[PDB]
Formats: C-alpha cells, structure tokens, sequence
C-alpha cells in the first residue's frame, strides 16, 4: 500500500477500517517514514476478529430464530451461508495482509519516493490528491448509501410479514465487514493506480523528452531505466502485499454476481415488490463496478508498461552518440526482459481478460441453474 | 475505419447508417481530409436514440398485446428480449465508436495515406474497389432478403393464429436496427481487410525486392520499417475505434448462435411448418458468415504480421554490407518486440482461436438446454 | 503428404482410398516427381460423393424403416446421425485436401528431397519402411477386424428381435468410409512423424557433430540452418495440405469419444448383453488410439523442434573461431525466431493438452448426460 | 527421485513402499551411486500386482456382499469404483515410473551431485535433513491418522446396521495403497523441493557475490551457467521420471476434490452422524494438502528460475571487464532461452494456476450435481 503527505486520508481510513495499523512519522529530510503501530496493531486484530465473530453469530441466530429473516429455506441459507462467509474471507485475507505487510510496504514507499524524486516535470499533485480523495469519498458514500438501501428493504420485507428489529439489526456487523471490504477495494484501487499514472509518467518522459554535451540525455536514460525497474518491482511488492487479498476480493466478487443474479431472478419470477428488485439491480451494479476496480487499474497498469519498449525503439533509431545507443540497447534488454503484469499470488495474472472469464463463468451457472429453477 | 477514394461507397453507406457522421474532404494535395460534420453528428445520434426507443417500444407493445406474435411464453419473453437488446447493445456501440472517434479515424486514415504512397508497385486499386463494393453489395443484399424473409414468414405464422399486421410491423424498428448492425460489420471487415491486404504488401515487398552504390535497398529498408510500425499502430488505432464494438459484436453474435439454435431445437420438436425451420437455419448460417466477418480479418492480419521476421531471416544472411546488415537487425528487433494483433479493448484478441472457444460454449449450451427440454 | 520410394504402399494405399490422386513417375536424376493424375482425381471425387451418397441414403432408409436396427428412438437417431455426419464431414474434408493440394504436396516433398539429401550419417532407410508400413497394416487390420465385430455385434441384435439383413448391410457404405477414415488417418500419421523424425536427425547431427581448416563445421551449420528452415516451412507446408482435415478429425474424435461412452453407459444400464459393450469398449480404445495418432506426432515434432536451441547454446560456448560463432549466433537468431507447431489451420494448435481439453470436454458431457439419464 | 545422504531415510521409506527399488552404495571417491536392485524390483512388481489385485477384488466383494457397507446403491457404488481405481492408477504410475526409470534417476542424482558441489557457500545440511524427514514423517504420521479415523468411522456406520468385519477390511488393501500413494507424493514433493531450494542457492549465488586480478568473477559466472543448465536439464529428467505419475496423481486428487465433497453434501442433506461429516471434512483438508504437494514445489521451482535474468542484468550493468561482459551475455542468452516450467509429460504445466483450474472444474461439478440433488 501507498503511504505519502499527497493523499493521507486514504491511509487514515484504511488504518481506521482495521487494514493498515502503521504510524506514518517523518524525518526532517522529508521522507514520510512507516513504521509498524504496535497500538494499532491489536485493535486491528481485535477489530476483525470481533466483527467476524460477530457477523457469524447472527447468521447462526437468524438460521436459528424461531421467523427466519434472511434465510429461511434449504438453498436460501446455503447462498446466504456462502456470501457472508467469502466477505469475511475477504475481510480476513485484507487484514491478515495489512498486519504481516509492514516490511513489503515499507520498501514498495520508499521505492515509490524515489520514482516521484526524478518524476518533477510532470508530478501534478493536486489532481492526483482531488482525484484519490474524490475516488475514496464516492466509494465510501456508494457503500453507504447501498448499506442504508439494503437495512431499509429487508426491515419492509421482515416487517410484511420484538416482531423482526433484532432480528434484522443481527447483520449490522454484516454491513460492517462490507464497509471493511470497501476500504480494502479502496486501497488496493489507490495503490494500483498510483502505480499506473506513475508508469504513464515514466512513459511520457521518453516520449516527450526524446521524440520530440549532451549526456543530460545519458543521465535520463538511467534514471527511466531505474525508474521502470522500481515500478516493475513496486508491482511485485504489490503482488506479495495484496495478492492472495485480491484473489478472494475476486472469488467474492464472481460468487456475488452469481447469488445476486439468482436471487433477482428468483424474486422476479416469484412476482413480489419492486423495492428488492432494484436493490437486488443496484446490488449488481455495484458488485460490477467492485470488479471494475481490481481488473481496471492492474490492466492500465500493464498495458502502460508494455508501451515503454514500443517507444523505446524510436530513440534506438533517432540516436547518434555512441554511449546512448549503448544506453538504450541495455534498457531495450530490459523491456524485452521485464514483465510488469499483477498476479493473485500466481494463481491468475490479473487483468481485463478476467472480466471475460468471468462472464463464461456466470453465463454458464445462469444457463444452468434458471433451467433448474423453471 | 479506412476513408479512401479507392472505395468511397462505404464509407457514404456507413455516414447513411448513422455509424461514421464525417465529412470527406480534398485539399489540393490529394489527400483526404476527414473532418466532423456537425449536421451528421446530431442525425446520427438521433437516428440511433430514434430506432433504440422505437425497437424497444414495439418490443413492450408486442409483450403487452392481446394476443402476442414474437413473445408469448414465460421463456420466448426472455430470450426475444437478449436478441433485441443485445442487438440495440451493438447498435448503440457502433454510434458511440462512429461518434467520439473522429481522432483515432483521422490518424488512421493519415497513416495509410502513407503506407500507400510507398507501396506503389503492387498497388492495385481497381481489384480492391471492386472487392470492397462487393463485399459491401452482398452483405447489404443478403441482410436485405433475410430481413424480408423473416418479415414473411412471421407474417405467416402471425396470420396462422388489425388482425396482427400491426403486431408484426412492430419489429421494422428491430430489422433496421439490423440493417445497421449489418453496416457496422461491413465498416470493420472493410478496415480489418485493408489493415491485412497492406500487411500482404508489406510482406510481398520484402519477398521480391530482396529474394530475387545500392543504397536504394537501404532506402526500401527504412521504408519496410516505418511502414510496419504505421500498420501495427493501425491495428491499435482500430482496437481503440472499433474495439468495444467488437466485443459487443461478438457477444451478440454468441447469444445469436445459441438462441437461433435454440429455436430451431425447439421448432423442430414441436414439429411445426418447414418455413420457419428454413429461416432459423438461414439465420444460423448468416450467424456463422457475420461471425467470420470479425475474427478471420483479425486473424489473417496477425498471421500476415507474424510472417514478415520469418521472411526478415532471409535477408540478415543474403547480405554482405555493414550498413545493410544493421538496418536489417534493427528490422529484426523490431518483428522481434512488434505485436500486431488485434484486441477487443483488452478483453480479448479477436482471431480463429475465438472459433473454437464459441464453439466450446454453444456445444456447452446446447447440450444442456436440450437435456432439459427433453 | 508424403511421397517417396522408403515407403511407397503408404501413397498407393492413400490413392486407392480416394485421398491421394496422385502420380509419382521418377525423371534419369532420382528425384521421384508427383504429378496430378486427372484419371485418379475424377476418380476420388466420384468414389467421395458416391459413399457419402450412399450412406446417407442408408440412414434415412434405416431410419424410415418399418423397424429401425440402429436408429430407433428420438435420441439415438440424433446420436447416430452426428456420428454419421461427422465422419462423411471427415472424409469429405480429407478428400478436398487431397485433391486441392498439388501443389502444397510437390513443395513439401521437393523441399524433403534435400532435407534427406543432406541427412546421409543417420539416414536409416529399412528401419523407416519397415514401421512406416507395419504402422499402415496394423492401423489398417485393426480397423479391419473392428468394422467386422461391428458387423457381426449389429447382425446379432437385429436378429434378436428379408428380416434384417439389407436394413444391416444398409451401413456398409458407413464402414466403407471408416476405411477412409484410417486411411486419413495413416496419411497424416506416416508425413508427421516424417517431419518429427527429420527433426530428431537434425537435433542429432548438432548434436553429435559439435558437442564430441576447419570450414566443414561451418558449411554444416549453414546446412543444418537450411535443414531447420525447411521442415519448419515443412511444417506450414502440412499444415495448409491437412489443417482443416485434421480439425474436422479431431472433432469426430471428441465426437465419438462422448458418444461412444454414452452408448456403452446407457447399454450397460439397460443390463443387455455383453458382446455390444465389449464392442463399445473396443470402440472407445480405438477412438483413443486414433486420436493418439494426430496429437501424438506433432507433439513429438514441436518438442523435437523446441529441443534445438537448447544444444544450440553448446556449440556456442565450444567455439573460438570469429566465423563459426557468427553462424552459430545467426542459427540461434533463427531458433529464438522459428515456430514449428503444428495448427489446424489457425483454429488449434494440436499437441498433447489438446488432450488434456478433450478430457475437460468428455469428463463435462459424461457428467451432465448420466445425471440427467439417471 | 534424488538420493543423497543429506536425507536417505526418504529413499528407504520409498524402496519400502514399493517405489525405488533401487540400491545406494558409495565408491571411495564419494559420490553415492545408485544400482538396480534385481532382488528389490521384484519385490516392487509383486507388492504392486497384490495389492491391486487384492483392493479389487475386496471392491467386487463387498460390491457381491449380502449387505455391502461401502457401496449399496447405483451411483454409490460408481463413485466409490472411481476412487478405488484412479487410486489403483496411481499407485500403478508410481510403481512404474520407479521400475522402468533408473537411468533417469542415475542422471539426475550425478546432475545434482555436481550441482550441490560448487554450492559450498550455502549448502546448510542439517537443517535439510530435518525439513525432509520432518516433511515425510508429517505426510505418513497424517495419513496414518487419517486411515485409522477412516477405518473407525466405517465401522462404526457398518456395525450400526461375522457381522461386518470382515467387509470393512476388506479395504485394507485399499488403505494399503493410500500409504503407497502417500509414499509417491513424498517423493515427489521431496525431489522437487530439492530442486526448488538448490535453484534458491544458484539465485543467491549471484545475488550476493556480485550485487555486493578478478578472474574468479568469471569463473564463478561459469559455474552458476553450468549449474543453471544441470538445473534446468534437472527439471526436465524429473518431469521424465515422475511426469505421468504427477498427471494421474492430479487426476486422484481432483476426482477425490468433487467426490469427497459430493458425499460430504449428500451426507449433510441426509442428516446422518456426525463422525463421517468432520471425516470426509479432513479428507478434503488431506486431499487440498496433497493437492498442495504438487502444484507448490513446481510452482516454486519456476518462479525462482524466472528470477535469475532478472537479477542477471544487474550484473549486466555493474561490470566493467570485457570479458565479465560478454560471459554475463552468455548467461543472458541462457536465460532468455531456458524455461524450467515443470510439464505433466507434455499435457499441462505444474504449477499455481491449475489450483485455479481445478477450482474452475470443481465449482463447475458442485454446482451440477448439487442442483440435480436437489
Ligand atoms: O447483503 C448484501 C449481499 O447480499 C445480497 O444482497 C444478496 O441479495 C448480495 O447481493 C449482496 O452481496
Ligand atoms: O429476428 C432475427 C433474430 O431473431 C431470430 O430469428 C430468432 O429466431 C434470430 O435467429 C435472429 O437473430
Ligand atoms: O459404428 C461405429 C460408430 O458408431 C458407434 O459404434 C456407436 O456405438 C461408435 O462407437 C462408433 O464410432
Ligand atoms: O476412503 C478414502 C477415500 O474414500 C473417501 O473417503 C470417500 O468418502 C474419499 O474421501 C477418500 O479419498
């Protein structure tokens, strides 16, 4: 995860939603320094462990309540079952990677302070802090409003038929663990597209400052070469932190576009009240848009690493002086070489093509299961 | 998409179909210019918001009609309405690429004025018009007497049960809708066509010129370069332009194949009229030809890209000079790092390997739909 | 396909099955020349539409007998008809490929013509014809005695319950093309493992040669540069000759593969006699061994190609001399570049995960289909 | 399978179970070689052919029995032939893979000798020997376990309806062959992890001797070239000696996967003890593990072989002498060209993804069979 004075709030939230216990303190010669937040550390443990006891406990007590609300059926329980236990995995995977992350972090910030030294000319801050503020804000506000929406649908469905408030009150630490997977989502989206609008950069400098003595040109070709190689390992330091949180951020999210679509077509073809539908429409738009934040930025990510050598061949020609060409020839070796693609802890390489395998997922078990349901 | 005076009709037929709203301009120079046309931008966007909102509206008058045509079932309702709206999908990304494109048609177009002015001695300008008006004349005719026949034959069936003329003309919107996912096919089989016909010329200078001072082979050499890099950039400049288009193009192709088989499935055990049996295995065979008519461009260019370092070879051993030798190492590298495969916005890279895995999932669903219709 | 005196029953047999009409007529310079022998390939096409005629005209005629022997019931008309299809889709696709390939097949042979030349050291002759035609009479007497035990095993049931005897025989013309079909099969079978055994003597020459003036090291890497370029066009060769011959085959492979074992699951729930099932059984062996006939070989040649470069790396470290290091580097150059995997045209590239995927299939097909029987 | 004195207690456990019948006996210049072992082959034939034969025919037993405890029903009975037979399979690969492999073993033993003797600086022993034997004692201890619950929980199931004793061990043969294929999964993880940690060794190598006249640079870059080819060569003797036992050993596991978990399913839905319910729940925890013994060494072993060119370029740059250079260009080259990616005999690649795979096969059949239950 990504630690800097540009945006701080992303890391707050994230330390508040129990996913990062650090302490950002700097030193005079700036250089925000990470350390480990021994404080912070067990109200994390303490934080996750509560919730998701919690969260459990009411599941097994609506299953045991005497007017099931949530799950009263064979397979209604066994959905329901599914999909709050993979959002405490999820939410389990998250902190586990937060607490047991400090060094990972530690070294993929200061690498990142070194690739924003030598990125001036075109490190616009301001933009970069209104739009992770903007990003973060909308999330935690969708989720927000979204929780609200569900409470209100399920108290009018509990309430049609202490009556239910208890009983529907029993998954707040439900809607609890989704704001933690929420702020999780969040930081990894920070944290992966830091690391692509940084790539951009990266990009941009050879392709303005070369496209358009002189061993100033020297001197650049060795800093973008360190450059791509700190942003190439800065995605393998992602990789160790989130890896193994973002494959089951992305089991939740194929197991959620799956349930959610069997239960709105389950409810719309039992012709009861619109207010579940929409939710249910909402449920899957954001679940879609939760996907387009894991895929999406690792995508840029790799596409924009993979334009470096497509221009870097253009100073292989455009070049006269002995020692750049030598120069460009070692960092031509290097992207020919390099491989700046985000693996889920080597299980799949994350990226677009996954929204496709995803789709022959869900069309299949919707063609299976609607034709076992009618 | 390709703007040329070689073939100048199509590009007049997609500007009709509300797909390209350009204007194609001369400059003394030769040179066409493709600027914005304000008055077709507007036509455009109201001809495709006209058609969606009349489609669908027939598509909601024939549900709620007294006595339906097209939908009267709980699962025709269903599957009538994802041919419609996947059809309207397309059409709408069609508008949306043919709308905010006008910088990547006009690079493109720029390039291959290029490409063209230094492939002159095979090219053959009167072969490929003809081709292309063709190609165009037969896809516009053979969608036109499908159209009609499904119009017949529904009006068949319509009368075998206002009568129901009303009903059936309901769906004019959705065979006009149609004719315009038909221009849409037509405007990529054009662009993927001519993107592989220069890479065949590309590949044929380089098989004739060298296979067979001297500085006009180095000449040809830097030339051969520039124009794989203008046509691999190409093939990205059309990837940005029709790339989501195409993706939607096959989805809506897939969903087609399987439900026109579906249909067809179903018609026959039930042991109805031949006409209808007719027209549905009509319209799988149109299918199929639509179907190759995104994926064998694609895969023909790349496999003509892929053939031009295997040729390259051949001349870094038929040379002897120092100077030649280089530029045709520096070619080498650049087939060695080139990659000019088409892709559907980074979902997936369009060629004959999609064949197969379409295949895989029609032999997926119609084996389950029949087991369950059984 | 492969034409020459080390084995020529391979070619006649292929001439008299209607998939081969060919001369093969030697000039004073050794050099055995193919020609296209116009009385053959009126012959081929008339045999080709004449047993496709005919078994189809004993499948309908089975099928509207008064009481069907292999066809009786909804399902196992749709079944026998697929089996059927696809294997008159077979041969149909052998026979185009045989006749529309003159041209593929004199390259192919002209290029193996100095392929052997050059590969005089490990140039065993009888070893070649002696498998090469026990490979052709095995697979010949297999099929053989398979179409007669199927005979014998449908006579059997259809006696059990002019009787039956036309309304068997009715299927000869289908046994006839299965003949065919091993013939194809033989065809492909005997030109690949041509070209994965030319590829094993080309990996033994560098590989015995140099890891044991001095110019002859050096015309020997130019030669066996030549020799690697020629089977890998060798390669392209086969696979524009019986690329899509060898799709369609692999398709009633997995065709077979799936019906076969649901037939012998459905007779053994039926608890009928054994001689069916043990039939069924031979079946699916030989359905299995067929298809380890057209995986096997081009896995065996793309390792055997893979397996090159490799030992090229040995040769060059083991060199001093200025000149035999540049040729050894052009020839890696060559191997970093050269692909020598066999494709169905475009669709597939066949090798042994193939085998892998049809199982994916199969193990699919034969879990839903028993679910829904039982 | 490696033999070595750093750990024999493996080869002895291995030549005991029927899977090494080989003999380790040193020469005065150390180097522990390894014979045929005449009198122990067969021993391994016999112990191989009884145990099958009699795990069978205590299957057709029980399958005859009066009242059968293991398989009375129509699918129980197949379910639990599959098991019993694709464990048969395996076991059968292992016992050949270990008989018809000596030579394999001999080289790769005399590849690994040299290996670990230019491995001085970080050739730790002690700490070897323990992880190894604690590793197979853990692997036998669990199984021991876990086929004495086994036994416990089926007789408690048959003595709740001579009884049943004799029927409930007549699968002791079978448990017997758990312990072989046990015996196999230790070899296996114990030679590719092996393989894995000396590539660490080679990795550290240059990572610390050169990321820290000079000629012992060069020839220590000759050494780690010649150890990372006897590494390399390594993977593809061990991907010969145990490539289809590791296939069949996938295909158990994942059949074991679907079938444990259907009968946890059906054992659930029929509200039955709970003694076989956390059984079957530690069988799938075993069969995840020993999923987790195959895919993770591989997996390992390529992921620390990608990670030498990586680290090769530093060296790249960080050199200065002519001939370092160009030595450090040789091993470039290498590992440009090497790939020591684990192959189950050609059909698939061992490694993290076929946990994806498998799951996307598994989610698959729980999500059939579970609806077909229902
Ligand atoms: O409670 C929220 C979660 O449960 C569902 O609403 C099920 O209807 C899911 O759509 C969602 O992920
Ligand atoms: O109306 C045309 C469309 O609807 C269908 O005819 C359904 O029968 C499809 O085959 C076709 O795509
Ligand atoms: O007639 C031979 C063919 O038909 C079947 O026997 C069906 O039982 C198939 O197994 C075989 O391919
Ligand atoms: O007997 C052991 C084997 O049989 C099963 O227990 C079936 O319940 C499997 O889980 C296991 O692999």
């Amino acid at each position: 995860m990504e630690i800097s004075e540009t945006n701080i709030g992303i890391f707050y939230v994230s330390k508040l939603l129990a996913l990062a216990p650090y302490s950002a303190k700097k030193n005079s010669k700036g250089q925000l320094e990470i350390t480990r937040s021994w404080l912070f550390s067990i109200y994390s443990v303490c934080l996750c462990l509560i919730m998701v006891f919690l969260t459990y406990r009411g599941l097994l007590f609506d299953a045991n309540s005497n007017i099931p609300v949530r799950m009263k059926s064979a397979t209604s329980k066994v959905v329901t079952a599914s999909d709050v236990s993979v959002v405490v995995l999820a939410i389990v995977t998250g902190v586990y990677c937060g607490m047991f992350g400090l060094r990972a972090t530690q070294e993929l910030n200061t690498r990142l302070d070194k690739i924003d030294s030598t990125l001036s000319p075109y490190n616009n801050v301001k933009k970069d802090r209104w739009r992770a503020y903007a990003m973060a804000t909308v999330s935690l506000i969708v989720i927000g409003i979204l929780l609200g929406l569900d409470v209100g649908t399920w108290v009018r469905m509990a309430q049609e038929m202490e009556d239910t408030e208890l009983n529907v009150q029993w998954y707040i630490p439900f809607y609890s663990l989704y704001f933690i997977l929420t702020g999780l989502h969040i930081n990894f989206a920070n944290t992966a597209y830091g690391l692509g609008r940084r790539y951009k950069r990266l990009n941009q400098m050879l392709r303005t400052s070369y496209l358009s003595a002189t061993k100033n040109k020297s001197l650049l070709i060795r800093a973008m070469a360190d450059n791509h190689e700190s942003l190439g390992k800065c995605v393998r330091l992602l990789s160790r932190f989130y890896g193994i949180a973002v494959l089951f951020i992305l089991v939740s999210c194929l197991l959620h576009l799956v349930a959610t679509a069997y239960f709105l077509f389950l409810e719309m073809l039992n012709k009861r009240d619109n207010g579940y539908v929409w939710v249910q429409m909402l449920w899957i738009i954001f679940h879609f848009l939760r996907l387009l934040m894991v895929v999406e930025p690792c995508h840029l990510a790799a596409r924009e690493a993979r334009k470096t050598i497509q221009i870097v061949c253009e100073i292989e020609r455009k070049v006269f002086e002995p020692i750049l060409v030598e120069e460009t020839k070692k960092f031509w070796q290097q992207l020919l070489v390099d491989d700046a693609e985000f693996s889920a802890s080597g299980l799949c390489r994350v990226n677009r093509t996954i929204l496709t395998s995803f789709a022959s997922a869900i069309a299949t078990y919707l063609v299976i299961l609607i034709q076992f349901q009618k």
